[PDB]
């Protein structure tokens, strides 16, 4: 419904009692949190992703209610996705932010996300691996020691050096499986993620929220779809303290 807010009190208490178990938060005055959504709907050779727009609008609304200014880029090739993420990684405003969310929504393969021109004769895939190199500590100084949260809405095979740390990835389903949409076309993963954030971001850290999303797919099955936490290297709890 609406994003529920953390009291200033509960904010200040947790930042004081658990200072070394929590990611530090910037107060909103000079804060410039940034978030990126990449979504491909139409494809040169692959089925249309009807309803993807509902997921964009829902997740842009969630991120804004959590204090992020949201960049949305749509219908990209793999090369274009690479280019936008590098431009996004280099943005001044990460210096005055405490975190980021990367939301990727397209057709997917086992190890990558598809661009608009992808086909098995004309492969146009961005490896998920490449995301980690673009945003790591070496190549994105603005987000060092800050949580980089990746949300991936995609099928996962159903299309018929220096330190890496402070990442978490939340995939809509498990490897080799598909993700499903309701009769209006909205993704179940996105719909339940949004409502779970809106109820619990005020009092739960990120990993606890992800887990409640996964519990809902056990309590209310959707075929074999099970959101998956992947390649997680967070070193502290990530509280959002909405409203602060």
């Amino acid at each position: 419904n609406t994003l529920k807010l953390c009291s200033p009190e509960e904010f200040t208490r947790l930042c004081r009692e658990k200072t070394q178990e929590i990611y530090p938060i910037k107060e909103a005055n000079g804060r410039t949190r940034k978030a990126l959504i990449i979504c491909n709907t139409e494809f040169k050779h692959l089925s249309l992703r009807y309803g993807a727009n509902f997921d964009i609008i829902g997740m842009k609304g969630l991120l804004e209610d959590l204090g992020y200014d949201v960049v949305v880029k749509e219908e990209l090739t793999a090369e274009g996705m690479e280019s936008e993420m590098k431009d996004f990684a280099a943005l001044s405003e990460h210096q005055t932010s405490d975190s980021t969310f990367l939301v990727l929504m397209s057709h997917g393969t086992l190890h990558g996300i598809c661009g608009t021109m992808h086909s098995e004769k004309t492969p146009d895939v961005l490896q998920y691996d490449t995301i980690y190199q673009i945003f790591n500590n070496c190549h994105c100084p603005g987000l060092r020691d800050k949580p980089k949260v990746i949300i991936v809405q995609a099928a996962r095979g159903g299309n018929s050096s220096h330190v890496e740390k402070d990442f978490i990835a939340f995939y809509s389903t498990t490897p080799h499986h598909l993700s499903y949409r309701d009769k209006t076309g909205g993704s179940y993963f996105i719909t339940r993620l949004i409502s779970c954030f809106r109820k619990h971001a005020c009092s739960c850290h990120l990993f606890d929220i992800f887990l409640k999303v996964q519990q809902s797919f056990e309590k209310a099955s959707i075929h074999s779809q099970m959101p998956t936490i992947d390649r997680a290297t967070l070193t502290r709890y990530f509280y959002l303290f909405p409203g602060n």
